[PDB]
């Protein structure tokens, strides 16, 4: 993967505002800000890579910015951080992974409980919520994920 990052950074605050102001919320998230664990992935780059990770996310997972950026978030599904696309996870519920996959493809909001592992191999249940995000063109370009241990 050779993901490219937006020169000048991402409008994370603007996107959080967009999310809290969305008209027909399918999932209630309650107020959110930059203090919580979150990531923004680019739907328009190969394998929906993380292009921004909040400090709280890195702290929760134990991974560094260098270890997460440019990667699809699925690495959290294995204690060795090695998860190949389309592979059958041995520690994660297949229907759960398919639910996330379909929600992302359809730009549909979703909330799931998925088993994840921190960098040091510590297992935990991640209550994950993903909401599609529109960029300046007004069309869905990113997805913001909010992780909860
Ligand atoms: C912003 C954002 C944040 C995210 N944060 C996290 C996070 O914190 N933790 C995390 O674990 N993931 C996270 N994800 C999810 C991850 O990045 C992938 O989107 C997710 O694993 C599903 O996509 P995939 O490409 O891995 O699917 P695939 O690799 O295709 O795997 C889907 C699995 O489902 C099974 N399956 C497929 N179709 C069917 C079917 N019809 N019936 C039965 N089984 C089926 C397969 O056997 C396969 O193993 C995040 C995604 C985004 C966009």
């Amino acid at each position: 993967m050779h993901t490219l990052y937006a020169p000048g950074g991402y409008d994370i605050m603007g996107y959080l505002i967009q999310i809290m102001n969305r008209p027909n919320p399918q999932v209630e998230l309650g107020p959110v800000d930059t203090s919580c664990a979150l990531v923004l992935c680019d739907l328009k780059q190969k394998d929906t890579p993380v292009v921004y990770a909040s400090e709280a996310f890195l702290y929760m997972t134990g991974y560094s910015n260098a270890e997460v950026l440019g990667r699809n978030c699925r690495f959290l599904q294995s204690p060795d951080g090695m998860v190949k696309p389309k592979s059958t996870r041995k520690y994660v519920d297949s229907n759960t992974i398919n639910t996330m996959r379909k929600a992302i493809d359809r730009n549909a909001e979703v909330q799931v409980e998925v088993v994840n592992f921190k960098k040091n191999g510590q297992r935990f249940v991640n209550f994950l919520t993903m909401i599609p995000v529109r960029d300046e063109t007004g069309e869905y370009r990113y997805s913001m994920g909010f992780q909860c241990e």
